[PDB]
């Protein structure tokens, strides 16, 4: 039957909880049904003083209306750190490296090492937990969008990935969180699980979930994958792009208010009917970004700066350059990801996959 999600797991927790001074990071997907966990806490007459988010506030659009909880956007102050005995992480990610909620989990990790505090993780699916691909992050380029040295898909809940990071010592100054894991029932690392509330506005279905992986890539070049338009995430264009049976142009709307190519007539491809089966098939595909770089015949200017940043390793960029194929590019990083496969497996909480 059905995932049972930690948040979920009330029995599990609540005596965890009980008579501690609580802080929560978590965004609007920290829901069961219409309530925020926050909510739940509250009804139930717990003390929860603080609320973290990686936006503004879990409310979706400094202080929470509805409850009067201060509300904390991302370290922490040391002020702020002395009000909570244990922080409640409950927030759905989506499984990238350069999906930045887990670098948040890592700061408040170390705050909580500093400090002595608790962190208690109410484990949730990640949707691309099925597989592990890509390089692992060079940490010549570690960055804002790459915060550990994992492959782009590390196939990790964010319980599994804490754990990992407290093992591997990748913590500054070498400190271990107490941390505590509620994990999921229900799930294995083939579990198919669909998020319910998008986890960001541009990541508006599965279909743009799965295809991520490969589609955010772009962001390391000029091409529009589709922000502004009905199908984010699912497309990709360019007014350059020549010889195309699809076209979309950006528009300026909520949550993609000035979009690359915005107003451009863009030429490309559409993914979007491509099947859920087909796309796990293939992980990470570079066949997309292989395509935008030779019909655009920019050479080296494709590539902005930091798509080494994104993708986490040099050769990328100098095999395609090289007129090198998707699978041989793709066959480089087997390694990496069969050792850490290895690497990650004493901190998984679910079968492997
Ligand atoms: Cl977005």
């Amino acid at each position: 039957s059905d995932v049972i999600i930690g948040a979920e797991q009330t029995k599990a927790y609540f005596p965890i909880l009980k008579n501690k001074r609580i802080a929560i990071f978590s965004n609007h997907t920290g829901m069961v049904g219409n309530k925020h966990l926050l909510d739940i806490l509250l009804e139930n007459n717990f003390n929860v003083v603080a609320i973290f988010s990686p936006e503004h506030g879990f409310r979706g659009n400094t202080i929470d209306s509805k409850t009067g909880v201060p509300i904390l956007s991302l370290k922490p102050s040391e002020a702020s750190m002395k009000k909570f005995d244990i922080l409640i992480v409950d927030i759905q990610d989506v499984g990238l490296r350069f999906y930045t909620y887990y670098i948040s989990m890592v700061r408040l990790m170390d705050a909580c090492a500093e400090y002595d505090r608790k962190i208690l993780i109410l484990d949730r699916p990640n949707p691309n937990g099925h597989y592990v691909d890509g390089p692992i992050l060079d940490m010549k380029y570690k960055s804002g969008v790459g915060g550990l040295p994992i492959p782009i898909v590390h196939g990790m809940t964010l319980g599994e990935l804490a754990l990992m990071v407290n093992g591997e010592r990748w913590l500054p100054s070498s400190r271990i969180c107490d941390v505590t894991v509620i994990p999921c029932k229900n799930y294995t690392h083939q579990t198919m699980y669909r998020l319910p509330i998008p986890p960001s506005p541009n990541l508006p279905n599965m279909k743009a979930i799965y295809l991520y992986p490969s589609i955010c890539l772009f962001e390391g070049t000029p091409v529009s994958l589709g922000r502004g338009t009905t199908l984010p995430f699912q497309v990709y264009g360019h007014p350059n792009m020549t010889g195309y049976n699809y076209n979309f142009t950006p528009r300026s709307i909520p949550g993609a208010k000035n979009p690359p190519q915005l107003n451009k007539l863009c030429h490309g491809v559409n993914l979007s009917n491509l099947s859920d089966e087909e796309i796990w098939k293939k992980g990470i595909n570079l066949d997309y970004l292989i395509d935008a770089y030779h019909n655009l015949n920019m050479g080296d200017r494709f590539f902005r700066p930091f798509f080494e940043l994104l993708v986490g390793t040099d050769y990328v960029r100098k095999m395609i350059e090289g007129g090198k194929s998707a699978d041989e590019i793709k066959a480089r990083w087997k390694r990496d990801v069969e050792r850490f496969k290895i690497q990650r497996k004493p901190y998984l909480l679910y079968q492997d996959n």
